[PDB]
């Protein structure tokens, strides 16, 4: 059977982290929270296997960055995203470079999702693995 579900957080901001996590909460959930996004790439450098979902924040500036080495180790995983446009303006229409195409997204407001949400990111990267990482 399953075990558990190793989910690698990266946010600089309790709250974020809190309900990333909150929704995230599950008794077979294994939560790791990485202050910085170099950090990140050393537990992803080491367990991509055993990482079952990432959850990465858009907000930040060079976490662009910090995801392109994920991808440029090819490290993928069911990667959920927070931050995203809910305006079909084509300005910004939220561009699926932040990760895979298996990345999923999270509304900022909408933190609750990522229990369900990861369930369908599994399905979602396991379907479309190996994704395509190309950052």
């Amino acid at each position: 059977m399953l075990s558990q579900i190793a989910i690698c957080i990266w946010v600089e901001s309790t709250a974020i982290l809190q309900d990333c996590q909150r929704a995230l909460s599950a008794d077979r959930y294994q939560l790791q929270v990485c202050e910085s996004g170099e950090m990140l790439l050393e537990y992803a450098q080491t367990h991509r296997d055993q990482i079952d979902c990432l959850i990465l924040v858009a907000a930040n500036p060079s976490f662009r960055a910090v995801v392109q080495q994920l991808c440029f180790e090819g490290v993928v995983v069911p990667a959920i995203v927070v931050g995203d446009r809910d305006s079909e303006d084509p300005d910004e229409p939220a561009k699926e470079q932040l990760y895979h195409s298996a990345e999923l997204h999270l509304g900022i407001h909408q933190l609750e999702q990522l229990p369900y949400q990861v369930d369908a990111a599994l399905a979602e990267f396991l379907r479309l693995a190996p994704v395509e990482t190309m950052a």
